[PDB]
């Protein structure tokens, strides 16, 4: 297939962009370089394959963009991801992921384009659901300007398939890791926490470290992309994760156990806007796409903490 | 109490300023003539109780503007209306309609301000929904990005009254009409109808004539508004409308009757993002809030043809 990946310079896009690549396909990369990081792509450099358009969603001209590559599927995953910034500028964190996500449509169903792939928030939309782990029937309820854009942006897209028939499914991921997470960002706990331990630099959790996550290998969430590109989940959420929760201390303690070395976090204040617990029902996933997350965090933890290391 | 209507130069915004200034509040008129008039406003020139500010939702610094005024309530009817405007130019529709919101809500949270009531469209919201009338508690499902943005900024006031406890609720009213409806807009069949009927002119229904809409009257649509501003069905949406079906044709046929002369319609193809049906269920406004609607149709039309007769 002719692919294109917005925030393709970032963790979850560039590991994409490979797979895509791996699977034989060719693949149009978008990235303005808010968060994403060029040395992401550097190894593409001479991969015949792929071709890298620097491009800002909110202002780009996306229907030449979309009118010159003809891309049959979008994989859409560039968005402002930091929940806290989302509550100091939720005006900017709008723009980038309720207008980016309605410009990129708007170009996509002028250009033939065949489906969007939407990265929604699973983490967050259900803001504190009725239950845990979460299915797709739980009504969303989100607490951060970050969960509502994402929400926002199910809801556009639909909208879209209503009126064109541009086909959209939603990637729903709890809490994603692994190697290519920025370190210094200030979202990404697994990829904070495995840098500063191996440096031997301070740590921290929020609050009193019981808030807890479901955290989800990278690999496993680009499957997902895969598997839904396909004519299948048209209008749908798919929940990506693991089903299993795990404390901040607990991680903190996993990765001190990993890099080797002391497991003694700081303590700092709650974050306004982050939710206490996060767990995801991954039963749609599994029977409609045959999704199943295969690395277990333990494992996980090793893989990313062993990218850092070098 | 002090009151902030955005949209108050335009139909139902002048409306609800004029219901606020009756009852004894002090009013903030805002507005950037989008869509609204001069002439809506223009007999409060001297009412000290009322200041107009010319503001763009989408740029102005609403925080300053906010923390002028200090609004105890804000009633949020600034908003691009158009669906058929909003298929043609989604972006445009998306930064009035989303950005504009969260741009007041940010700068409500921040002065003080008690309570946003927001204005939804409880006409385009639900789209094909298996129930008519259509409570609130039927899931939303916008086929056009007017109605899709109308939910977004639901949601969004809803985020900022879990993050800081800014008190939001939606008014979700259905085809809303009477005196003050632009009747040279590209939306308001009644006042297309009206303009038309009175001095000659061509009018069409879309489609086969069938598609149906609950009008409610200007009036009843503002009592909600007022009803709903207190502490009060906070977080919640509320339908406004009659509960009852009216068809383009059937509509047709009622304005004809008001003004006299022909009920000849032309019959055009249909509107792309145009829903076919539409009808609210009005219980909860009852039981949570005492409102009911007032006026008929039939009474309702009456009124509105009579507006357009006093204005040549
Ligand atoms: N990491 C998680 O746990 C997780 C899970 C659920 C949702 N998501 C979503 O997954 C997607 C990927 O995030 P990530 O974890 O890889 O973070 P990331 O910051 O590494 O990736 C985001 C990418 O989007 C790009 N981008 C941002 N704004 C842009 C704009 N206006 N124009 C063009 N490019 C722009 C950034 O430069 C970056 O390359 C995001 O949409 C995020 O909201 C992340
Ligand atoms: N009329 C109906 O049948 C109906 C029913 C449901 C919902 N609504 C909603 O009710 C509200 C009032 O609509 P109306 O029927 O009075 O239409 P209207 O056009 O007469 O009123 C809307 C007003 O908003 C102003 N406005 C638009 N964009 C603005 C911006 N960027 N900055 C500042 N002001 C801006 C316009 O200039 C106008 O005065 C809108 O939010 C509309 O979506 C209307
Ligand atoms: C539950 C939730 O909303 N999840 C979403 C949110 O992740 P989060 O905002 O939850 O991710 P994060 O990495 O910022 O924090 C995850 C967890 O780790 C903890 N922590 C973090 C950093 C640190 O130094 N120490 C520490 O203890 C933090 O308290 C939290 O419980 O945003 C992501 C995008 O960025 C995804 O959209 C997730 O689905
Ligand atoms: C069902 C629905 O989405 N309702 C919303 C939508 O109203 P509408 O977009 O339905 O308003 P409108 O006045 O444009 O159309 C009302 C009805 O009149 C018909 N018609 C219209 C013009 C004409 O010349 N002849 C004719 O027959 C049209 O086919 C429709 O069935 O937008 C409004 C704001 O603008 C409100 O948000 C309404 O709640």
């Amino acid at each position: 297939m002719r692919a294109l990946v917005t925030g393709a310079a970032g963790f979850i896009g560039s590991t994409l962009v490979d797979r895509l690549l791996a699977d034989g396909h060719s693949v149009v990369g978008l990235d303005n370089f808010a968060t994403g990081r060029a040395t992401n792509l550097e190894h593409l450099a001479d991969n015949s394959a792929h071709v890298f358009v620097e491009a800002d969603i909110v202002t780009a001209d996306l229907h030449a963009i979309l009118e010159q590559h003809r891309p049959e599927v979008v994989f859409h995953l560039a968005a402002q991801i930091d929940v806290r910034r989302s509550v100091a500028d939720p005006q900017f964190d709008a723009a980038v992921n309720v207008i980016g996500t309605v410009r990129l449509a708007e170009a996509a169903r002028q250009t033939g384009v065949r489906k969007i792939v939407h990265t929604s928030s699973g983490g967050s939309i259900y803001g504190t659901p009725p239950e845990y782990p979460t299915p797709e029937t739980a009504p969303t309820d989100p607490a951060s300007p970050y969960a509502a854009g994402k929400v926002a942006g199910e809801i556009y897209l639909n909208t879209f398939r209503h009126l064109y028939g541009l086909d959209c499914s939603h990637i729903a991921p709890a809490n994603v890791y692994g190697p290519r997470q920025d370190p210094h960002g200030e979202a990404g706990v697994v990829a904070i926490f495995a840098q500063a331990l191996l440096s031997g630099k301070p740590t921290r959790v929020f609050g009193d470290g019981t808030n807890t996550r479901d955290y989800v290998f990278v690999d496993d969430v680009v499957d997902a992309f895969v598997r839904v590109s396909a004519d299948v989940g048209g209008g749908l959420r798919f929940n990506i994760g693991t089903g299993k929760e795990t404390s901040d201390r607990q991680l903190h303690s996993a990765v001190a156990a990993a890099v080797g070395g002391p497991d003694d976090p700081e303590f700092h204040p709650p974050r306004l806007g982050d939710l206490k617990r996060s767990c995801l029902d991954i039963g749609l996933a599994e029977r409609v796409l045959g999704w199943r997350p295969q690395i277990e965090l333990a494992d996980g933890v090793r893989r990313t903490v062993e990218y850092f290391r070098h």
